[PDB]
């Protein structure tokens, strides 16, 4: 049987070329996920998988509050940190396995999603069964104790290998420099056009006034930037601006803030530059940040209860999220919720991921890489396997159990 | 016979997925566009069709004005608006059909004729877009035609400008509230972004005479293409001796018919430090709801001026820098080349140029819409990309044409339809 | 025989079309490179050959100097410049021998690797270090004696790649002659982020001209158009503090390539963000020779100052480094790199090859030039695939001693 | 198989159904021919309802300068069915729309078509303007665009199910009466559709007094009617004040935007304080009175006080809900699919021509059937299983239910040759 087919349908037996025509000199490895996950006081939550991850990020885990709101736990990677010891990848194939074992107790839903995770317009456990029409990548109520295994199924092949965000040689001043070579091929950008003439107007206050002119949605897990211009038009004398973009995580918290104005005082009848030159890199973002908005603040120096302040402006911005249109970058989205389970047990994840990888220049030195097996037909099973999927049933979300039977009626045949 | 060589020859029959490696979840869709366009009064138009765009953007159509210059009518789109369904899309397949299908009351005569081109490059690249000038923009023989009657008509084929493309961003409406009503967001079309580099000045030296007002020159102009959204960073430079000088400075972008359509503050009264690196930095994002017709052309105005200034002293500084111009997605095939002109001259004014033609297209479908249409990998077919190939490499010997007399394309399906 | 196979194994027979999916009406065409390179006093020196890049440039020459510092010679390049005709391009084989073929008044000898990295990637270029940049023994050969000489072949870095602009000319007026602008290579950026300071603490006491010191210094790769852009915001309790930075672009010889003011004279006022924007476009024709590393300087001034009058200041930021187009393989990495030593000082190191291209014309030429999908060769993929794969086994090298890459020719044949 | 050859073309004549509906019956023609003239605008409709089992295969109507559509005429077969037939099965049908002539003043060629097959009844689309039509279905072969109006149109009906049952025709029932005007038929019954409408649940309704009363329109809602109907239902009417009484109305709109029926449903009805005021409906709306298609419902109250005087106050909170039931409405082809035709830019006063054929099995009427021999219908083994075949590559096959003539004739062609 063919060596790919068998990794892609059973990650867990280990890695194998992709039969497409991406033909590099590479290396072929697997990565082990394992973590025990803590139940919270509501007996719900949710983990959100990024199955076609190019690299060690696996997903996130958010505990559901009695109030409702999510909040972030924390993230799920690979055993070890790619990126520190190569600089190339690219994600052959996947599966984890989520099942309490801190054994009836609970249920789970769980639904592969085909965008990313501020796109979804309902992240409930009831909800969740109607983000795709998909049967065969959807489960329900699967009981907690028997698990559900989630398949990495393809998102394109002839994929590019993609940049690791590995550590590039520096020296610097402060100890807490950080500098790296991130994933970029196939940006995702966003343009918000936040003010198109625009009317500003309120009565002076000591400390000014603040607003907030938007507020989007975006995804990004890696490095990102933002660049633009907002412009200001007043009649008003003495009045400056106070400028500032916040990055939310999916638990609403703010994960990044940045001044991009900053006594930014206007002169009348002019046009009053506010340009945005920002760079967030991926060590300072702790959790998915799924919004973007900004704040305004407005102010009189040399005001009196009375003066009017106000003025108009115009202005777009771009966001660019580096390689975040590389399939399985950002899209698509598994979500597993899980439901009643008792407080204080123990979500076990399990899993395997299986990359075609570039060494870094010290590993090179001793990781000797291939072009890999030639295997003529391997492609061609593998389309003809993915276009009978209905009525072969592969899913992307099983209940384990019958992710088990499969694999048995697979490989005794 | 094997229905995506079907689709791609006969485009109107329905779509089928690429029997290439990109093996994503997706939909097929077929969307028709429809146009009753209205000849002016010289008798004289160009259509600009993008026939490999991945989406809704068709065309344009401009009328030849009276003094020689073109006049942009309108964008040639999809029945619907995509980025309104969905999020990501790949093109299959495309066929226009144009031909006149009036006369106003009182013309006997039918006249008119259509040259047709399509050439490897974008809009702005082209040397000559006379009707007669188009005949060269090609060496390719199956990609040009000309002389066709109007009334009987052309026919646009698109053929491949590359497989295993990705799939492209449809430039979709994101979630987003603002306090101002006008507000808009999109996700863009952005993987394989064009970028063009401009060295503006290299110390080039500004002098002039004082003057009320000030002094206004073009530091340059330059042709870029772009139909979607695009950013222009960078940096000028200025140097002076000279005190008291203030600085404005302006972009334009400018269309194909000579017509500004947009322009943006990068200087305003930007006063100039002597014996000082005075920084003059570009942050400009043109989204694409701001793009009213394709942009053929950018050009930078710089005003200098001296507030307490008389007749008689000297204004004057040297700049350095460059700019660097980047279209989302622009070097995505299809996206800005290749382009496929339609002209026609002797057509009776007041008359109807009709266009009818199907677009086909692999799409993933917006979260809304995601809760309603499933998606699948699409039909494995063994043969079928090698046939294409086959096909594409005979494209001479068969006759394959990206631009046909219409009389012939409809030969050109019989002959298919038997064979097969 | 497969006509492809035969262009990639013996790029000198001429070029053909490459047997993947991208289905691009092209042309195909030969560009041959001839050098006669002179030796230094040391009779030792280093050409960095870019085996894969999509277009006119070849490599760079270096001869190694007596201090053991290494200086830049020149660029090696196609016999004619392809921008100057082409708008596209994407290359389909390549093969380049080096070998001495003067005597002044036999010696010296030959190591050569394939990295798979880019140029200041490279941890160790000494003639004897670099034997062991790559592991796989396929990718090495040493000590060729000079007169004997050394092939060059270069192998795909994967198929299925897009076309790449070629940085060709656009059409443009302007009044400045010395005026400049193109369409760069850019499908594919590659993207360094820098943190260069967080919450970094600067403190020293007053002098007349300024304080300099240099902030960080980060090794990444440059060959043709790049862009940074980023922010630093500075905090400061001191009044009358002005600051001056600059970024350096630094060779691979340690020269300086080019220089960019940031900041001039930026006064920082107290209690505030003080921000400092990076808008930096470097052009192509402004490189002189390859860029392998990144610096800032920050000059720190009080202008009304006295001894014991402290300056001091707090800073935070990031910039983003952006490589047009420099993932995309074959730009950037792979790098072969030929050094030779004991070669007898003015002696000529000749340099000759071929490079085989698809390409679509610039407007002009297309006129003339007419295009087309290229010969259907069925099992062409395959037995590229094929051959690839059985690489150790039919010891289809990257470098090779020329004597027995010319066998190898007539095995073939 | 001669279903298959009825089916795909029409004109050659009728076939039995090869289905499950063994009846005995009768096999017939009905041919449609319409000369229509173009108006100002030189822009029109045709809604037609290829499935219709029976006369009535659609309705012209033309744009007008201020951009509503007017109702110009029903566009019907030869003979009027019910005449002469009780019940009706439609086969096959297929009509051509092209221009047949030319206003003096114009001499070559003049105009285009949209076309597109909509699965819903015609008051739920949701765009009838000439170029939007083109995005009523996503099927590629329900829909055309552009074709010239020389040349033609060819609207073919595909099925929407088999083993359909008779349908009864709207045929004249044995009566006598005293009023000239009296008329009483059997109509199409089976499988009405039914409309659930909400007009008021606790709705509040506060006004000053005025000679004549005070109106409102409660609601109004798009449903689809072309034969007889019935409204049924109820609203309750409480009010503090003393002496008010109500008038209610219904109104049945038109496509066109005009009324084309009117039922009072309330008259001089006074309204006793602190009690619950019952209005029941009870309308039947036979299909002689219906002119023209009914695209939409609208209930019209007026409130009044006999007595009262300027500054008087008119207050009261209603409920109520009603049925409305389209008699036979969900018979598949009786409201839905609908196939529009559009054209624009035809030189006015010219003559767009429609030309079709409809065909049927039937079962005769008393008189007809003491001289009609009727029969179960030839017995063909595997014409279904072609049917459906066929049907199933329907897209591979190209088959439309909208094309352009051309196309359709080498169709034929194709078809008699293999
Ligand atoms: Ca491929
Ligand atoms: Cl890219």
């Amino acid at each position: 049987i063919v060596p790919f087919i068998r990794s892609l349908l059973m990650p867990t037996t280990g890695p194998a070329s992709i039969p497409d025509d991406t033909l590099e000199k590479h290396t072929l490895r697997s990565e082990t996920s394992t973590y025990n996950l803590t139940v919270g006081d509501t007996g719900s939550g949710l983990i959100v998988f990024f199955p076609g991850f190019p690299g060690s990020i696996v997903g996130a885990h958010y505990t559901l509050q009695s109030n409702g709101n999510y909040k972030f736990d924390q993230m799920l990677l690979t055993a070890q940190n790619l990126p520190a010891s190569y600089n190339y990848c690219r994600l052959v194939s996947r599966s984890l396995t989520v099942r309490s074992s801190t054994l009836l107790n609970g249920t789970i839903n769980a639904v592969t999603f085909q965008g990313s995770l501020s796109e979804l317009t309902d992240v409930s456990y009831n909800g969740l069964m109607s983000a795709t029409a998909n049967i065969n990548d959807k489960i329900g109520n699967v009981l907690v104790g028997e698990g559900v295994t989630v398949l990495s199924l393809p998102t394109s092949y002839d994929l590019g290998y993609v940049r690791l965000g590995d550590p590039i040689p520096a020296i610097g001043l402060d100890p807490k420099m950080v500098a790296t070579c991130d994933s970029s091929d196939r940006p995702r950008v966003y343009t918000i056009t936040a003010a198109d003439d625009y009317q500003f107007s309120s009565q002076y206050q000591s400390g000014g006034v603040t607003i907030t002119l938007f507020s989007a949605n975006i995804d990004a897990i890696t490095s990102l930037s933002i660049g633009g211009e907002l412009v200001f038009h007043t009649s008003v004398h003495g009045l400056a601006l106070d400028a500032t973009i916040y990055l939310i995580g999916f638990d609403g918290t703010t994960v990044i803030t940045r001044a991009v104005a900053s006594d930014n005082g206007l002169t009348t009848g002019i046009d009053n530059l506010m340009p945005f030159n920002l760079v967030i890199p991926t060590n300072e973002i702790t959790q998915p940040i799924t919004s973007i908005k900004l704040e305004i603040v407005t102010s009189k120096s040399g005001g009196q209860a009375g003066d009017q302040m106000s003025w108009s402006a115009s202005g777009s911005l771009a966001v660019t999220i580096h390689g975040g249109n590389y399939p399985g970058a950002l899209r698509p989205v598994t979500l597993v919720a899980y439901e009643r389970v008792a407080t204080g047990s123990v979500v076990t994840v399990a899993g395997v991921s299986n990359f075609e990888l570039i060494p870094n220049p010290e590993l090179a030195k001793n990781l000797v890489t291939e072009y890999g097996r030639f295997d003529p037909g391997a492609m061609n099973y593998t389309k003809l396997i993915l276009s009978e999927r209905e009525r072969l049933g592969i899913k992307t979300v099983w209940p384990t159990r019958e992710y088990t039977d499969f694999r048995e009626y697979f490989m005794e045949v």
